[PDB]
């Protein structure tokens, strides 16, 4: 899915692969994915 | 195919569904496509 949707204190590494800068996006939002931005993994809690 | 391939004097209209911005990419290149980019139309010589 187009949509990256993220829990609180969760963030997600994007995949910009016209740059490749992989760069956290510290959550939350209804971030939005161009394939510029691609997820890499999961929403993992990551305690 | 995310690749968007386009003959010389060749152009096509990106719809940019994050804004719908459709614009005119005036060829030719490899443009390549997020789904920010979205094709309309084919590579019709458009005399």
């Amino acid at each position: 899915e187009a949509i990256i949707r993220i829990p609180p204190y969760h963030y997600i590494h994007v995949l910009d692969q016209n740059s490749n800068v992989s760069r956290v996006e510290v959550g939350p939002k209804t971030y939005i994915r161009q394939d510029n931005e691609r997820v890499l993994f999961a929403p993992v809690r990551m305690v």
